């Protein structure tokens, strides 16, 4: 429904708000399991419906689903952070991780992340279309069809620039500004790969479904 959108973009947007409208949330070790996991279901369950997914080589959607896990995950926390959580609960939380034995060097760029891309005040509409254009990169490690991906992410940059001027029309650089937070958001593959190796050489069972996604 909204006008600036032509015909096409407009059932791509609302498959994928339909999608995405469906998303959740509610020892240390189990807790952190726990989170990851409810990521790891939300992400597999709003990637099979994207749009075009299932017309892709099911190596490559593998290789999009893998690629993609902990900079969705990040965004998704971004989003939960900025616009679902009481700050007085962010705090407890901050205070919770960090006596989790996770440390310092993943928790701080953590939580400027989550200010830094909270500063955009970005609309439901739009984490949804940035964490689509996420998830199909054609860039990822073992794509062997890339302009096949291409072709699926283009049309939801088009639609993800349109909804910038729709919702933020005087700021002019905002589409600009969300692409920049894109390079800030994949810094987290080194910091959590960083961040998991000391709990793989202790090693707590990792389950079935975090060693194929993350793997481990
Ligand atoms: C004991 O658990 C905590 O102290 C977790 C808390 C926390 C603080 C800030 C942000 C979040 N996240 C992010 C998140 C990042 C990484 C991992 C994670 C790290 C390591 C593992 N292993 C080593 C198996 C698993 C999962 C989980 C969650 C958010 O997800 C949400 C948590 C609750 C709702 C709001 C944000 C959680």
């Amino acid at each position: 429904s909204h006008g600036e959108l032509t015909p096409d973009q407009q059932t791509l947007l609302h498959f994928i708000m339909d999608s995405y409208n469906k998303q959740r949330m509610p020892e240390n070790f189990l807790i952190l399991t726990e989170m990851a996991t409810n990521h790891v279901q939300v992400l597999v369950e709003f990637t099979k419906k994207l749009p075009g997914f299932q017309t892709l080589d099911h190596e490559d959607q593998i290789a999009l689903l893998k690629g993609s896990a902990v900079e969705a995950m990040f965004l998704r926390s971004a989003e939960i952070f900025n616009k679902k959580l009481p700050s007085g609960h962010s705090d407890l939380l901050e205070e919770r991780i960090r006596n989790s034995g996770i440390s310092d060097e993943y928790i701080t760029p953590m939580f400027s992340f989550y200010k830094s891309i909270g500063e955009l005040k970005m609309t439901q509409e739009e984490y949804a279309l940035l964490t689509a254009i996420v998830i199909l990169s054609p860039d990822r490690q073992y794509i062997k069809d890339r302009e096949a991906v291409e072709k699926l992410q283009e049309p939801l940059l088009d639609v993800l620039q349109k909804l910038c001027k729709i919702h933020q029309p005087e700021n002019p650089q905002h589409f600009a500004c969300l692409l920049g937070r894109l390079t800030e958001l994949r810094t987290f593959n080194h910091h959590h790969a960083e961040m998991l190796m000391s709990w793989r050489v202790n090693d707590h069972k990792f389950t079935p479904l975090l060693c194929e996604i993350w793997d481990v």
